[PDB]
């Protein structure tokens, strides 16, 4: 149908604009920290702490095959970067203190995102 690749190039321009703001987001952690997921054979009790891994390698593996529908989505799986370092690191390390930081520097890019994504629609 027409609606469907109505719909699908409404995607597409989304998954255009995530990836600029993924991008940026990524930017604000220019110690690569949240780059790859925590490897597992490295931290072998990480799932026993953390239930919902996440990090940027794996976010855009979804981004590129369009697997976010909306920026709510995105969003959460930023957040499950922040949150989980949070949570597994303690408050004194350089881990805990990228998380804060990259949280409170991607706050800025995530404001217009949404002004961008409701303006255009």
């Amino acid at each position: 149908s027409m609606e469907q690749v109505a719909m699908e190039l409404r995607l597409t321009e989304l998954t255009r604009l995530l990836r600029s703001v993924l991008d940026q987001l990524q930017d604000k952690d220019p110690a690569r920290i949240f780059a790859q997921p925590v490897s597992l054979k490295e931290v072998p009790d990480y799932l026993d702490h953390i239930k919902h891994p996440m990090d940027f390698a794996t976010m855009r593996k979804r981004l590129e095959a369009q697997g976010y529908k909306n920026l709510h989505e995105f969003e959460e799986d930023f957040d499950l970067i922040i949150d989980n370092c949070m949570k597994y690191n303690a408050r004194d390390t350089v881990f805990y203190r990228a998380a804060v930081r990259l949280r409170d520097q991607g706050g800025v890019v995530l404001r217009q995102a949404r002004r961008e994504v409701d303006s255009i629609g």
